[PDB]
């Protein structure tokens, strides 16, 4: 098991876990956990808007804010059952598909603090696992790294790559995940500065959900 | 101050610190500290060979070993004063130029455990700082992250980006630098398997030198 932060070239493993805590994977998990039919990650706003149709919502962000003409932004709190149940979500975030496209594997699942325990349980039986942290605009993402460390610690493996080892050690130094992220994540700060502090609290809520999204044919859906 | 591990796109900052402990920056620091006139990073083996001439040594590695036709490999221990003093070093490593090219900074220095305090003192009067860890074939490099954390700790700064904070916290978890690396660094373990244990001990030795190599328009020199 190993951890990579904002990989540049294709990464290859049997089971890949994409992590983008401050919102992308938190949004994906939330949307599916609240009834959405699927979440389609898309690179550009053009491609996003191009897929508009009934029962399909154009969602995402640019500068962390909902683009013009979009139905929803990238705040997990917007994805309530009453608004997305049985609907398909097209999701575009800054470099969202970019991290996903550099993954060569037999399966790609989405992990967040929201479904931490469920992801851990799904991975316990898996061999050759790569936790892929999206990072932020090419920079290190503390919250992604923190979740990776929490996952690694709970897998109780001794076969750990450099990234997994550092993430686990880092995780062991944390007394309060939520506070750690509020005080040291530059992206958390940006989100708070734009008025999304509630998202930080929601996204750092552990096991609110018990689902495990998997990318199947370009679409994140729920697996048994 | 922040830390980035194997950056994909050009990263900007007034002052940058390149870190490739298990060898490249340790090699650069050792070479210049022992007399080399400068160290020129080169991308391909072909390019390197074309720079051959009097006063110049072709050095580097591929799969951690010295390629055919090369004068020195990438073991800092080969860079003895009475072997490279006054000579220009042409250095090509698997991803050397790859990482350097991503650093959009006018001030770029090389750091290793070998010149740790010297690097810290140099950075004491620097506004913006980005510690750039080279990584290992695109993967996380534990030894680089550890040096980055050690540096952040000594800078005594409060303005830390995500990478710097995570590196400092990681550094705080380490009881013994050398043992941490020998046991958990995949590249360190690889080098040990290849017969370079001496490099692991040397490169993790703190402050053998007081120099601070700086990349000045394509060449690492001592200003």
């Amino acid at each position: 098991v190993d951890v990579v932060m904002a990989p540049c070239s294709p990464v290859e493993c049997r089971t890949a876990v994409v992590i983008d805590v401050l919102r992308a994977t938190s949004t994906i998990v939330t949307a599916l956990s609240n009834g959405a039919s699927g979440v389609i990650p898309v690179k550009t706003i053009e491609e996003a808007l191009e897929k508009k149709k009934e029962g399909v919502l154009i969602c995402g962000e640019r500068n962390a804010q909902k683009p013009k003409g979009f139905n929803l932004g990238n705040s997990p709190l917007e994805y309530r059952k009453e608004k997305i149940s049985g609907k398909t979500i097209v999701l575009t975030t800054t470099n969202g598909t970019q991290v996903i496209e550099k993954i060569r594997s037999e399966e790609i699942i989405a992990a967040s603090f929201l479904n931490l325990s469920a992801v851990v349980e799904y991975l316990k039986s898996k061999e050759d696992i790569l936790l892929v942290c999206a990072g932020t605009n090419g920079r290190f993402s503390l919250e992604d790294f923190l979740l990776a460390g929490a996952i690694v610690k709970r897998l109780k493996r001794n076969d750990l790559g450099d990234g997994a080892h550092a993430a686990e050690r880092y995780f062991e130094s944390v007394e309060n995940t939520r506070e750690e992220i509020k005080k040291h994540s530059s992206h958390a700060k940006r989100l708070i500065s734009l008025g999304f502090e509630n998202d930080i609290e929601f996204c750092t809520t552990e096991d609110l959900f018990k689902t495990v999204p998997a990318l199947v044919n370009g679409v994140f859906i729920l697996k048994e």
